[PDB]
């Protein structure tokens, strides 16, 4: 039954979009309560542990509902630039080629199926032997 | 008839269009629920593990 | 006043914002600018060759795993090589 505040995030969408049902559960039991949504998008909550405990269950339940993290893996072999084009097609993406590496920015579904496409284009370069040195007979 | 929250997707069309049908099984039985549907297009569920 | 500045404060630690400034001893800082550019602040030096950062103590948590992330091997490209003629 403490009085405390918790700082939390939810990376994915604005989190005034809780005020009406967080402040549900600064109804649903004593207030006290504090729920500030920074524009800077982190979470305040204050009051009883457990309130503020269920209102980051809520608050950190569209935080999980939409995180974002990054990768960076390295492309030995295809130009990021193009695996950026080509990866553009579908409806974000970084490299270098100092290292010659994947960057990613967005989902871990976005890391579960771009470390998909890290591994799909890194392959054998096929030998175009786009020129040959012929010896005339 | 334990109450825990289910994340999943439906990546075709936003989400949203689904509140009022989904906040009708929030209706059809008890409350303690959410739905909640992020604009990146991912799916909350929070409430019993039957509804 | 003191519960006025703990509401207060709670705004305050609520979104709280410090830089850094970090070595790329490799890795050109305006690349690193624009390779995170593409991530929705950021600067260097070329004198120092330094990370600076603009924003969170999370950009100071993430843009310092960055500041790791892109400084190892250059990979020695061998953009040039010199072919002895047998």
């Amino acid at each position: 039954d403490n009085v405390i505040t918790r700082v939390v995030a939810v990376r994915n969408v604005s989190v005034r979009e809780l005020s009406p049902l967080l402040r549900q559960l600064i109804d649903n039991a004593g207030a006290g309560n504090v729920v500030h949504y920074d524009p800077a998008n982190i979470i305040l909550i204050t009051g009883r542990a457990a309130v503020v405990n269920r209102l980051a269950e809520i608050i950190k339940r569209v935080d999980q509902a939409g995180n974002r993290e990054i990768e960076v893996v390295e492309l030995g072999n295809a130009s990021a630039a193009e695996m950026v084009r080509i990866v553009d097609a579908l409806n974000k993406l970084v490299a270098d080629e100092r290292t010659n590496s994947i960057l990613i920015s967005g989902d871990p579904k976005v890391r579960d199926r771009l470390k998909r496409l890290i591994r799909q284009l890194d392959v054998e370069m096929a030998s175009k032997g786009n020129n040959r040195v012929v010896y005339l007979k």
